[PDB]
RNA sequence: AGUUUAACUGGGGCGGUUGCCUCCUAAAAUGUAACGGAGGCGCCCAAAGGUUCCCUCAACCUGGACGGCAAUCAGGUGUUGA
């Protein structure tokens, strides 16, 4: 029909990349990624919330979903934190448009970033869940540079159906991600 | 000039206290004293009430850019210690 390019090329080849790899006695055991999400945990935005309207512009332009605002849990004295502040801006993505997101960010924005040496094989927590971060925004095309005033990083987490780290590493790098080799 | 100027009080005075709520004392019903042991109240909320629906934390582990023990994100453990 029009899946998007990376599903496509997941449920034709990457399943079966897999199977071998891992040979799973259930086609049901096979990896797949469930969700990304983007957090852009903004904790400068206790002392003004005004910084957190930049960060819902820039993770609408760059995902393409209004995020959801994290009021703060707890008060914390030493981070200027009251409760119900916000603090962080989430985009849940699954679906066609986790699938597009992922094939902009490995196709453009992770070659796009300055000094891009690789991204860490280690980053996963254990359940075959990845996890990195970034610095800054401008790497993304969908934002006009000339309207970036202030960085604004993210932590970007990629959880999959995986059991293990190396079936999730399997799977990231299958879909090609860059995993340098360390 | 007429009068008032409290009481409890291990004598009285000084000090402290005086009403309400919670615990212990209190002896497994209730109740139970002491200048016995500890605290709190003299409000707040127009939602912090009503109802319908939904959810389940804290803590810990692991991974995560600033981010640190601890901000927000993900997964897991977690039947309750929040």
């Amino acid at each position: 029909k029009a899946l998007p390019r990376l599903k496509q090329r997941y449920r034709e080849e990457i399943r079966e990349a897999l199977q071998q790899e891992f040979n799973y006695a259930n086609v049901m055991q096979i990896p797949g990624v469930v969700k990304v999400v983007v957090n852009m945990g903004v904790g400068d935005a206790a002392r003004d919330a005004k910084l957190i309207n930049g960060a819902i512009n820039d993770l609408a332009l760059i995902t393409g979903q209004k995020p959801e605002v994290r009021r703060a849990r707890k008060s914390i004295a030493q981070f200027k934190l009251r409760e119900g502040m916000p603090i962080g801006a989430r985009v849940t993505l699954r679906g066609d448009r986790m699938w597009e997101f992922l094939d902009r960010l490995i196709s453009i924005a992770l070659p796009r970033i300055r000094d891009f040496r690789g991204l860490s094989p280690k980053q996963f927590d254990g359940t075959g869940n990845y996890t990195f971060g970034l610095n800054e925004q401008s790497m993304f095309h969908e934002i006009d540079v000339d309207s970036i005033d202030r960085p604004r990083g993210m932590d970007i987490t990629v959880v999959t159906t995986a059991t293990n780290d190396a079936e999730g590493r399997a799977l990231l790098r299958a879909l090609g991600f860059p995993f340098k080799e360390n």
